[PDB]
């Protein structure tokens, strides 16, 4: 929303890639084109791993529901495939890839999360997989990246139910992986990023596609399926 | 069992169904029959959500053992399918089915818990597949209901182990998912359903048969597999 | 490691089958032949269940590291390929399997561990698929084994982050099924697979195969891609 919503700051081992629009860091052309501009820096910088962060009020709120409900068909269903590839390009990243979850995450923002090798939150933020509440189904490509991380249980309610997930019931379920003092989010980010940095390389990348193979087939598939959802 | 083992209230906007056969709620063709029938009711009102009960005693015993083993192998096979298919049928359900596990839920009685998108129970009610405990082998259609919920380790434990899960066992392991003193199960249950019928009914329906679409055909298939595994 | 690295002890209903090499219980051509004729043994006997323990060192640090790193191709490949087979034939086994983990349990060992229907341990004890943090790419065979036990999001971690899992978050991952203090593990093994013996084992051993069929199937490809691999 803002005209420069992500910074790319490089410290040592890492790239930190911070998402601030000045609002609700709407996952939008622009922001996907920063954070896909952002990723290329880190590409260039041959990077040890990344972290991705939000503001200081959300992680995201999602996809901008101003392009999803403006009656225009193919720029919704672009976004989408947009937001998607991105999470697509994130789970296949040959680096470790952490999310300092720095606020609330609804919807694409929770995908988005949800395609961190760890993921860190406080626990006050919600995080919620919103579709139904608000009249929507859920696009299969995100279906299958909750698949990806939810317990057999928690998928159940995140999706059919709308599902608010926080703190204890947020780790319990899948949707984070540590919980952490708001202030030290980010820190705890980093920390976790330099860490993986010191595994081999090349066997996390090979590892974590194996460990994801039928979840990316699944996801190209989602994506190219978008217009059909539509 | 008895008589008139199933009553169907309305109030407001959700529809409660409750089995009382004055014992332990087996699931013969009468009570099948009584269940689908409740079911047809809130088609009829088309109520926002259902919730399904069970006695002071049991949620359910499971199949009627009488029935399973009287040596007559087509009214054992019709009565299995019976179950399964109306197991299929609430899972597939268009409208937020919620649990009220009011007992022990044994075999039938926990894949019919099982397919609730919300289950209540009290922490000292036995929830177990105890086909391998008696000498049965557990259906495909019935693996597949607790492949649904189960996490991967519990639900190897509940199968091939005939594990009895309760109170937080149970909520960890997926075979239900919030603990209530017994007193106020059904009121928990109802509230949950009330809360449901909020979300976007078109929304929820098409939701939850992806999330459960796998699970579904497997289902089907496992229906007519029954008379193969006589 | 050592002359003779198993030993087979019937006792009533169960045989206790122990690893000790006198080292770390490296999973080599001489230990895995032992175990596959300690199980020959209890095959002969007929026993209700199977124990298998580790030393007061280990349960095992995985396969041989020399065999693995000597350059010599095929007996690396035929010592993978072994020691998956043994996984197959301990999680297709007929009587039920308890696995008293007695010590650290890294990669090899930590699949192995994975193959019980009951796994005991003590909450210091490390439990770990190290491959990415040595440098190796996990087997497919070996992220089957993981996927049938490990939550979802565990997986993730275990796999690609070569997460270190003990006590309550192994217990929460599904990397084991029960902790105890050290002095009591084995004991803890050998009452749970006196009890198991009590389950009807035609039924048992069906329904085991049922609720693993994929992971089997998946399995027996990953065995005949070792090859492949290297
Ligand atoms: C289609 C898909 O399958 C999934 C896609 O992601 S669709 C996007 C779905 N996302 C949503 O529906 C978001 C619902 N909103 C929220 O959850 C909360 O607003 C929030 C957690 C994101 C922020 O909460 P908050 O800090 O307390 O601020 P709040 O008082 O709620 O209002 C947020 C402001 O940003 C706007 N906003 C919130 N989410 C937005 C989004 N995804 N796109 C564009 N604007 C958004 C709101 O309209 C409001 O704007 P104004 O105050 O200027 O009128
Ligand atoms: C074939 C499949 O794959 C799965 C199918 O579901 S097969 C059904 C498998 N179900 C079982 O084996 C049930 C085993 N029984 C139980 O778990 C317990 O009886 C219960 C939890 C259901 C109730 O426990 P309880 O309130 O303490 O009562 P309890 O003292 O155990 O006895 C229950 C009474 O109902 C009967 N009963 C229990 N389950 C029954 C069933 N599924 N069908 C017909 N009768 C049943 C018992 O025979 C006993 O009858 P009587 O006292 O008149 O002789
Ligand atoms: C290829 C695959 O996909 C998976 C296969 O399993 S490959 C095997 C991977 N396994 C490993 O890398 C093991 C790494 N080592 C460990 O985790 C720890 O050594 C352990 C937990 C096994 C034991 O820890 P410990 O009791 O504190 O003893 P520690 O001080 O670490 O040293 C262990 C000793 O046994 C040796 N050893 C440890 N694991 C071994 C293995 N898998 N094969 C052969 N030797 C091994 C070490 O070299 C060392 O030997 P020396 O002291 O004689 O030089």
């Amino acid at each position: 929303s803002m005209s420069d919503p992500v910074s790319y700051t490089r410290k040592d081992s890492i790239a930190v890639i911070s998402m601030d629009d000045g609002k609700v860091n709407a996952l939008g052309p622009a922001m996907q084109q920063a954070l896909n501009a952002a990723i290329d820096n880190a590409d260039r910088d041959d990077v040890g791993a990344l972290v991705i962060t939000g503001n200081g009020r959300v992680f995201s709120g999602g996809f901008d529901l101003k392009i999803l409900t403006s009656g225009e068909v193919q720029p919704a269903i672009d976004m989408l495939r947009g937001g998607f590839e991105l999470a697509y390009r994130l789970l296949s990243y040959p680096k470790p890839v952490v999310m300092a979850c720095t606020g609330h995450a609804i919807a694409m923002g929770a995908f988005l999360l949800s395609c961190g090798d760890h993921r860190v939150a406080a626990h006050a933020y919600n995080i919620q997989a919103n579709e139904v509440a608000i009249g929507m189904t859920i696009p299969y490509a995100a279906l299958e990246i909750m698949k990806l991380r939810l317990t057999r249980s928690a998928y159940q309610q995140a999706t059919g139910l709308a599902k608010t997930f926080f703190g204890e019931t947020a780790l319990a379920a899948g949707f984070i992986d540590e919980i952490a003092l708001p202030e030290v989010v980010v820190s705890r980010a980093e920390e976790a990023a330099r860490e993986f940095a010191g595994l081999n390389q090349h066997a996390h990348a090979a590892t974590k596609l194996r460990s994801r193979a039928d979840a990316l087939t699944a996801i190209r598939a989602g994506i190219d399926g978008i217009a059909a959802e539509f």
